[PDB]
């Protein structure tokens, strides 16, 4: 049936009827929901019919669905299953299938901007080596002098499963962290493991707070390979206060370029364990989560500290105060240093204005509230009054294990 | 099915592991396809069937004997038979007065929504069973909001009337809480008082209410009794506890005009308890500060005071991203609490009580096997990750006995 969704603050009411093409699970059943768990729940036989599935999806887009041409091209994907136990994307195909794990991206507030996508075709390597040079490329397009663009690399496809490509990082562009002798931690408690792994490998560390982490390139199914990103390619921002003149002492920055390099893009069957992407940040996630989660930068307590707070009795809301602070920081340095930000109101509202556009031309739009919702100031954003319906729509980008989990050296 | 589902919360790694969803007895609105977690109520007057109840009834019962270490006992099988027989010859049952008060406690404790059920255990149950007219409901009220208020030492307590029959004979108490403040639309467009509540304020006024017509007027009870048509009450103000908002900091903060009341009782959810439906049962708890001073007072479809606050703070509202909706948002919270605690009037910060939360649930897990919750309700709607609860996995779904939800009587109401 056709399903509703109400904004509570505005009344505007949409239908969806887009859920009704879905053919992947959510991890939901009619007596329990999971929509709060972060991860829940091929074969040439397996493979014709996703690959069927996602051509006739092509073609239907481009409005020659049951053409010449969509009829032949069935054909030479069977033909080619049968022969190679695989097949090929044509590079259209390819550009239609990254733009649309985008916009199939159930737990991104940006995708407004789905459709502008720059699509680098790395099928053709075949080293680390080579890996490492499409990945300066990736990242010099993107960083772009501050006006950063979006764009995903993506490297050959799966094979048999021992020949596969893996970016170890999870993203190009992260900081190390290191375990003190203290039990204390230096640095990005987030990525200890990983800095260690580098370390082990021959990685001469820093051992400072803010080190960029080298990247480990995997091609083929074979060991991974050690490279440093020329510095000159990695835009960086010192944090800084419009009131508080004392912020700079804090001594904060971080790297303009979000490029997420862990997951696995999956297309009409094919899976692409190596395919970075990248966009731009929004404020809260470098404000809130890095910068403010327990678990990771953890500086509310030494910034509400500067501010001369009383901390004593949580019902003060210091550290709601403070976390207010660090993020009109995180937003004032980069727009001063021209580099490209957005913050949540904005985003939220274009997200909105992203829905509508969706449901009018396309009859619904998969969205995740637990994820969509800014991890602060929640309800002054629209989409926090917004009903959203969730659900799996191919092609997209799924989650993958960690690669030290499964290679053998 | 599996029998074992494990939740683990991404800042401390605990793992937990939940037994307890195997009892799980309605639909969430949930498909394998599908998910339906922010969607507000995921969806005739007539009654259960004899075939329909014993089963339900017997569930109940079951689970009754079973927490007080007596299943199997002769006394379970005599309730059992006697439970049975009653519905056998009169198509309905009455539930003993520990019955009652096991399943009201039981309906908190398992309302998925709620983050304040570290308390489920304390609840003072009123039976008002006995009832049968409006000035009678008026009457068991009026002694619930006194007792609950306590002069300010807050205590939750929960009011049950009489149980449904055919479904023309219901109790109902109209407003959705006891106690709220009243909206009127001018011909301006513009709205006095709580937008909320215009359409209640308009029904009250259609029935006889003479209002106030100002910011803060305490609306009328409208109770029905046994069918009956609606009649309106007025709460004596005495027993209406209130706190004026001024800010530790900021003396202008209590130009602003602001006030709220202390105690927040919701009268408009159905109790479901072994298959029998109260449509009546109102119940109190205390404040989270969050609900006023950002839900009641911020939110753009209520009070929205975000605009005023800042321009006496001062602040530069041309750009969204000097971020000065947060910092008014933050300011405001910080006074209601001020205000509250000063007044000595119970209320609890969103830190505190989220923190208190994952404690609660820890200790479900262990001692029942699991507790379910919905984040998307349990996450509070300002600083979210900066406590506990945004990074603890949870498993949504629906035990019995329960609050849930019912249309609005005057859709409903056949008028005598
Ligand atoms: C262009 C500006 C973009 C903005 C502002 C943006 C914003 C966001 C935010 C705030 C999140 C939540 C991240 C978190 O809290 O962990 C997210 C997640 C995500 N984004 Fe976007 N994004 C952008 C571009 C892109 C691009 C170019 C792609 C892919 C081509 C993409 C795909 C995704 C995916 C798959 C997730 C979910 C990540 C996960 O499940 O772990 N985004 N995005
Ligand atoms: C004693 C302190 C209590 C606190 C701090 C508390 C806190 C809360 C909060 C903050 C909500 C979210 C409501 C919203 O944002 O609109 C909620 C929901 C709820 N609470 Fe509690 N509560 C308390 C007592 C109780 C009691 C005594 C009961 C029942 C006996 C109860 C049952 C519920 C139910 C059924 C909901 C869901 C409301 C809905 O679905 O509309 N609570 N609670
Ligand atoms: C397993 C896991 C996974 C993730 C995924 C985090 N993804 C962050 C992300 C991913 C992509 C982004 C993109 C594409 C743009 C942008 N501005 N921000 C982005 C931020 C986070 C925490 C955990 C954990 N634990
Ligand atoms: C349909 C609807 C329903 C509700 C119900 C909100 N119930 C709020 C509530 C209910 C019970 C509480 C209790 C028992 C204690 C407490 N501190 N706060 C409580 C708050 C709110 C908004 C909408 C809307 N739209
Ligand atoms: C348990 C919960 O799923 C987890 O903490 C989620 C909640 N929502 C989130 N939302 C965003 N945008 N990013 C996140 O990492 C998370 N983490
Ligand atoms: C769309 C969404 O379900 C709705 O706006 C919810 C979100 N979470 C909430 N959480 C609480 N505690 N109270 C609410 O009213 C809401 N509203
Ligand atoms: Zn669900």
């Amino acid at each position: 049936r056709f399903l509703k969704v109400k904004n509570w603050e505005t009344e505007v009411v949409l239908t969806d009827t887009l859920h009704l093409k879905s053919t992947l699970e959510t991890g939901c059943t009619e007596y329990i929901c999971m929509g709060s768990i972060m991860h829940p729940s091929a074969t040439k036989d397996q493979l014709f019919p996703l690959a069927k599935e996602f051509i006739d999806q092509y073609y239907s887009s481009i409005k020659r669905f049951g053409s010449k041409a969509h009829m032949e091209r069935l054909e030479e994907v069977n033909k080619e299953i049968d022969t190679t136990s695989t097949y090929q994307l044509k590079d259209t195909e390819l550009i239609y299938g990254a733009k649309h794990a985008w916009r199939n991206a159930s737990r991104c507030v940006g995708r407004i901007q789905w459709s502008k996508l720059q699509v680098f075709d790395a099928r053709d390597c075949t080293t680390a080596h080579g890996m490492f040079n499409y990945i300066c490329n990736h990242v010099k397009y993107a960083t772009n002098k501050g006006n950063l663009r979006s764009a995903i690399t993506i490297f050959p496809q799966r094979t048999d499963g021992k020949h596969d490509f893996r970016v170890w990082n999870s993203q190009l562009i992260r900081y190390a962290g290191y375990k003190q002798p203290d039990g204390s931690t230096l640095g990005d408690p987030a990525n200890v493991q990983f800095t260690e792994i580098c370390i082990q490998q021959g990685w001469k560390p820093p051992r400072g707070r803010f080190d960029v982490l080298p990247l480990l390139l995997q091609a083929n199914g074979n060991d991974p390979e050690l490279f440093q990103i020329p510095p000159e390619l990695v835009l960086e921002v010192p944090i800084r206060h419009p009131k508080f003149e004392w912020f700079k002492d804090l001594g904060l920055k971080w790297y303009g370029l979000p490029a997420v390099s862990n997951m696995l893009l999956e297309i009409g069957g094919l899976e692409f364990s190596a395919c970075p992407f990248s966009g731009w940040y929004m404020g809260t996630e470098i404000g809130v989560r890095d910068y403010c989660d327990n678990s990771r930068y953890n500086i509310l307590e030494e910034v509400a500290k500067k501010m001369n707070l009383d901390m004593r009795k949580t019902s003060s809301l210091w550290k709601d105060q403070a976390l207010v602070e660090i993020n009109i920081a995180v937003l004032y340095s980069f727009q001063s240093d021209k580099v490209t930000i957005v913050d949540h109101h904005s985003a939220t509202e274009s997200f909105i204005k992203h829905m509508e556009n969706e449901y009018r031309c396309r009859g619904g739009c998969p969205a995740d509230w637990v994820w969509i919702v800014p991890p602060m100031s929640g309800s002054i954003t629209p989409v926090f009054h917004q009903e959203m319906l969730n659900y799996r729509l191919t092609p997209s980008f799924e989650y993958q294990p960690d690669p030290w989990n499964t290679h053998v050296w």
